[PDB]
């Protein structure tokens, strides 16, 4: 086998069997083309939520967010930033104003709030702005 690995397109919900191999090269969805692993955030909804995380192989950090937080907005720049020194971690965002069952769900008390996901299972969260740094020490510490 070519170590498939299950990377979810959230514009058109496709489960693309990815080679391992094939994971640096960035390839687009088979279905859609739009990218599978554009090394920024992506924005997960109400509407792709469920089939992303259930079906992804990789891990997800998430972080919740609104536009009218400051701290959020201190943090997307680094957020953005170490999304793109982890090329087999997927990065999303969630806007708890526009998806609030999913805040809900994930128990958000002050925003930003990043959950590390993996295979459906919540690895570790933290709360809070950080720098770039701070925030792929925290990553590497999780993973
Ligand atoms: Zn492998
Ligand atoms: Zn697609």
């Amino acid at each position: 086998g070519s170590h498939m690995m299950i990377i979810v397109c959230a514009s058109c919900d496709a489960k693309n069997r990815v080679p391992e191999e094939k994971l640096t090269a960035q390839p687009s969805c088979g279905q859609c083309h739009q990218p599978l692993l554009p090394l920024e955030p992506i924005e997960l909804n109400e509407q792709n939520f469920s089939n992303y995380i259930t079906n992804s192989d990789l891990p997800i950090l998430i972080d919740l967010w609104a536009e009218w937080c400051g701290p959020c907005k201190m943090m997307a720049p680094h957020f953005a930033q170490v999304a793109k020194q982890n090329p087999r971690v997927i990065f999303a965002k969630i806007n708890t104003e526009e998806s609030p069952r999913l805040s809900q769900a994930f128990n958000v008390r002050s925003i930003p709030t990043l959950v590390l996901m993996n295979k459906t299972t919540e690895v570790a969260r933290m709360s809070g702005a950080l720098r770039a740094p701070e925030l792929q020490q925290w990553l590497d510490q999780q993973l």
